[PDB]
């Protein structure tokens, strides 16, 4: 006699509570899925990761999670992933389809509207995650596995790599590296040490792939969330991209960026920062330009004067970036950073040569100056850089694919669009001006 | 210099992190409440029947199952854990809100026509909507210690403050007082059947025109957020009206079974004959044949073994709901149809029906044995109106995707009146009205 419910016996309670027992595992499976998505999002955007709090804007939601274990292969161990409101209040747990929707909105927004990921019949990562819920979950690493047994399996996997012509270059990341990360995240062994063991195992095979994987500064991986060429029918059709190679060495003895000498109406000189007092008029010029709206909309570095004063001094003191003032017929009109790719965020995004040089540019005195001048300056800088460093093979840039006037200026100057790349705050057209 | 892949831990670190973890329990409960709100809407807007005990349903690409612990007279059901099941019935996920919204969206967009506003490229999706609502202030809960006395007070005030005559908006009764009754019921404050009695008295007390409507129609206006060809999400949802069963309405009329119409002209119609002896007889064999040919099974989805159809036909013939018949055209037995009483049918929750309303499902077996289709439909509707003088209209519910059928019904004199959400499809409600 209950009418709005079921009349309850102990047998009823038994059936249902038995069912409630597997829910703990279900929640754990959702956690594992959301973590797999977050790792891919971090790798495919080349977002830097450190131990401790991680804070991220993914499409329409703010996402945050503690990085309890930072993995050298990106196999990070996370705390609870939470969605935050504008003030920083947790309003939700970031379950997998939620992450898939946020990532999809962000990725589709990063690429151009004409891109394949944005075609009407392309599907979305939400369809892909949805259609995958019944997939067999992979076995976990045995929590009690020995490090010796870990080396055993890893060598097995490295030798069994097709290691021949026709085989897939991304196989190293997909197989041996993935295993190393799961071993690391389980606490079985240290990943840096497992990578050394992997390195020697590759020296033992004088195959062509083996030598490549030991020497190139980046490695082939496959992206499932970021990339203009993505499709989900409803299954993901991944697209290739490049990631940093942990087996390739740290610092190199590459000199600082050279000071080119521009031809034509253009002039260029390094930025000067006085140790004494304010920092000088160059610090104020850049600071002024960087805080105007049309520049911060691209550079997003609208900082106080003293933060820019120390950024410039930090760059000048180092071997990475060289800040310069550009003149046109007597007037100081532009700021540039010339940088060595090898010491730059760009080094994780494409197979660079050791002397590769990049250019960031902000036109400050556009306000009453310039039309057609863009390609001209870019062309003058690119050629002068190749002239100043004969060991430099190419000059590169990474305008936002949405900055269509910038992309056009680079192409008209002679840069060619080599690929799209995923960066922490944008997708870029990788523009390459090659030496011939 | 001891922890490179992690942070060096002190008690203050543990304190910061565990404090933040205490709030996760409320976060999970908030997701649970959102998912339940979405499932209640999905069940209401698809008119899916709900009883206490296990509930199992297909939503787009996923199978969903949940225990119905509290079956609410206003659809404010109380659920156990909502799980996604694979083909064998093994749970593979907990159905969190954005998951449910994505399955419901895929299913709804699939239910409506490609030209529908819900399917435009510039339309949002329920996913955009749920996503954009996570930072909303969660709505106040019913105070668990509230009295039923206080429940009636607030309910009476709310019904009396309804706009009544000026301005209209009829979905206000379901959206206002009924929503409160369901929340009171689900919280255990009072019995919903009792709260509905109380609400009825307050509506008799004014006898305005809306109050009179709300006590007499067999359906009520409600507003849909997941199912409906005209839905849009401008991040925020733009609801569309639809009808739901009226709990305040008695019904239970002494409505007879369907009559046997008499077709003239080239047409003939007789009830199906089911032999007790052996196979079931030649009519059971005819329907079985037709229902398993490809062009019919693509719409009816009843390409069954002969033994199942013998028992289906006999079950219909024995009851008061549906009447299976064989239709001839100039001597050849060419079609099968069911005439059914709406008041005993799933259609009864979808529009304000009259007690004697009659419906038609039809399958043409002897296909082109072309153009004869609307003519048959027109003959049946008129003959049904002749056979039952108290019947107000003849209806049908072709799948909105079955446009050849919809067109044939319109050419016969039916009006495509609205789209309706049904358990396995959206249908175009075709109405052949007597006046
Ligand atoms: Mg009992
Ligand atoms: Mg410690």
């Amino acid at each position: 006699h209950h009418s709005s419910g079921v009349d309850l016996g102990t047998e009823n309670l038994y059936f249902q509570s038995n069912a409630m027992a597997g829910d703990v595992e279900l929640a754990d499976r959702a956690r594992r899925r959301a973590c797999r998505l977050l790792r891919r999002w971090l790798a495919e955007t080349h977002t830097p990761v450190e131990p401790g709090p991680l804070s991220l804007r993914i499409g329409p939601v703010r996402v945050s999670a503690e990085v309890a274990y930072r993995s050298p292969t990106g196999a990070h161990g996370f705390g609870p992933i939470r969605v935050l409101d504008a003030e920083g209040v947790p309003v939700a747990l970031a379950d997998p389809v939620l992450l898939a929707a946020a990532c999809s909105a962000d990725s589709r927004s990063r690429s151009l509207p004409s891109a394949p990921i944005n075609a009407p019949d392309a599907g979305t990562a939400v369809d892909w995650v949805l259609s995958s819920l019944a997939d067999d979950e992979d076995d976990e690493v045995p929590a009690g596995m020995t490090a010796e047994e870990a080396v055993r399996l890893l060598s097995r996997q490295v030798d069994d790599l097709p290691r021949s012509p026709g085989a897939d270059p991304w196989s190293l990341v997909a197989g041996p590296f993935a295993a190393i990360g799961r071993f690391g995240r389980a606490g079985i062994a240290d990943e840096c040490w497992l990578l050394e063991v992997l390195a020697g195992r590759l020296r033992a095979v004088d195959d062509d792939l083996s030598r490549s994987w030991l020497s190139s500064p980046t490695l082939a991986d496959r992206a499932v969330l970021v990339g203009e060429g993505l499709r989900y029918r409803p299954d993901v059709r991944p697209v290739p991209f490049d990631v940093p190679n942990p087996l390739h060495e740290g610092k190199s003895d590459v000199p600082p960026p050279p000071v080119p000498v521009l031809g034509g109406p253009w002039s260029l000189r390094p930025v000067e920062v006085a140790v004494h007092g304010d920092g000088g008029p160059d610090v104020a010029l850049v600071h002024r330009w960087m805080n105007t709206p049309h520049v911060a909309h691209h550079w997003n570095q609208a900082w106080p004067l003293e933060r820019w004063r120390e950024e410039l001094a930090h760059q000048l003191g180092g071997e990475h970036s060289l800040p310069c003032v550009v003149g046109h017929e007597g007037r100081e009109v532009a700021y540039l950073e010339l940088y060595r790719v090898t010491r730059d965020k760009l080094a994780g995004c494409y197979p660079y040569g050791p002397h590769d040089l990049g250019v960031h540019i902000a036109i400050g005195e556009r306000e009453v100056l310039g039309r057609g001048f863009g390609s001209s300056l870019l062309r003058a800088v690119a050629g002068a850089l190749l002239d100043a460093d004969p060991r430099c093979a190419r000059v590169v840039a990474e305008p936002n694919v949405h900055n269509e006037a910038s992309v056009r200026a680079f192409a008209k100057a002679g840069f060619v669009r080599e690929r799209e790349i995923g960066l922490p705050a944008k997708n870029s057209a990788l523009m390459v001006f090659s030496r011939v």
